[PDB]
């Protein structure tokens, strides 16, 4: 999953 505990925060996260 998303390393991002924010995916709001990690929008270069395609996981999140």
């Amino acid at each position: 999953g998303c390393p991002c505990i924010w995916p709001e925060l990690c929008p270069w996260i395609r996981s999140c």
